[PDB]
């Protein structure tokens, strides 16, 4: 809960307006509506669990945290998901309208991009404007995809979770173990993996609340063999490493 | 025109769809539908007047008109400025619809910063995600100034168009300076200057064609005398450095 404070208090610093924009309020809003912080949080455990100086670690969590609030407020839009609510509280384009919300949720990316250009490490940029590309046609993937299930081959599907959810989940492996010099390609197969675990994890959810998914395309019960199999690969993986913050905090998310 | 057609080249290597999705196309389609090119030429025309190297020239060059590209795919959309056509065709949510224009906005501002991490210049990436920040400010402002035009100062207004306009025209000229290692402290301020004079030059051929605006503010007299006396500065600050063919190129665009 510390860490998460230390994210918190950082992201809100960062969207704090300068300009007396309402688009400004809009980025603090849809910041301050909240949300679990699971990927910056992630970013700090793998970093502490490797010797990554913390201030760095910091910039690039509250980074991947914007791009993420980013990615929601424009899924939420009318034209996408059309959401008239998040985590209880009216969505951001129902606080402050759609063109409002629409370049609140640029100006959200932008402010991701600076933070990792902060620290100054080339091949992070690269990395990270990759994987911001990746989330994207991911996004498309599943926006295009929708009243297809027939046509979509579970292939296409999983590869649409590896491009929407897994890429983000990579970088947050991969950014620390750029950070600190170490060879990254082993990790982010890892974050991969976790992130199509995860999104399996929220179709489950959501069908239990009682669009092309695994659980439509595997059935439920295949959908969380898969989900199980991946999330213990990763847990496994990180306890052979000693990356003991990243596994213990893993471990207790899996409960939740 | 050589130097364009270079830049066309380029720049639809970039967009040419991988993954079969809509969304691609649409980003293509809005690169397609073409524009006169004047930033990535600039780019170019500054780069050879101090001699950096063509390819991360075009680099940069491509990635400010692919990030001017997405900006104009989300300011043409309903909620914005609600624009059925662009260039003569039909604009991006009118041939896509407003769900995978707006993607596809979101993929070409991913696609722009991809091209500059590829520069591997770190004080390249921070310039240019401070200059999208500020642009995305300036765009806020347009819109939110709408109907304000007597509680919004002339002072605010030429903010706007330095935030919105001549922020990534500053970048323009920033950027091959960048490269090469030239102070780039004079150039900018010049190329903000440019910008400001770009954006009243299209007001007033707005205006002959027959939102809160120089125009509006100033009258149409003492807007055409700023922006006149801005492109003089600029022009006769591009001859005294014996920036040649920037000099030619911004003279010739002044008739036009």
């Amino acid at each position: 809960s510390m860490k998460k404070e230390t994210i918190e208090r950082r992201i809100e610093e960062l969207v704090k307006p300068h300009f007396n924009l309402l688009t400004e309020s809009a980025m603090q809003y849809s910041v301050t509506a909240g949300g679990k912080r699971i990927r910056p949080l992630l970013v700090l455990t793998v970093g502490e669990d490797i010797g990554v100086e913390e201030e760095r670690l910091v910039d690039v969590a509250v980074a991947v945290e914007l791009f993420h609030t980013a990615s929601l407020v424009h899924d939420d839009l009318p034209p996408i998901d059309n959401a008239d609510f998040r985590r209880g509280k009216p969505s951001c384009h129902r606080a402050y309208g759609e063109g409002i919300a629409l370049l609140a949720g640029d100006g959200l990316f932008f402010l991701a991009f600076s933070q990792i250009a902060k620290v100054r490490e080339p091949k992070l940029f690269e990395e990270f404007s990759e994987t911001a590309y990746k989330l994207l046609l991911g996004e498309a993937m599943d926006v295009e995809f929708e009243r297809q299930e027939k046509e979509i081959s579970v292939e296409m599907v999983e590869k649409m979770y590896s491009f929407k959810t897994g890429a983000l989940f990579a970088f947050c492996f991969s950014a620390p173990f750029l950070l600190k010099g170490l060879d990254h390609t082993f990790v982010k197969k890892l974050g991969e993996k976790f992130g199509v675990a995860f999104q399996i994890y929220d179709d489950l959810k959501d069908v239990l609340g009682s669009k092309v998914t695994l659980v439509k395309k595997m059935g439920v019960q295949k959908a969380k063999q898969l989900a199980d199999k991946y999330y213990e690969e990763v847990l496994e993986a990180l306890e052979s490493e000693g990356l003991h913050r990243t596994f213990d905090f893993l471990r207790n998310l899996k409960k939740m």
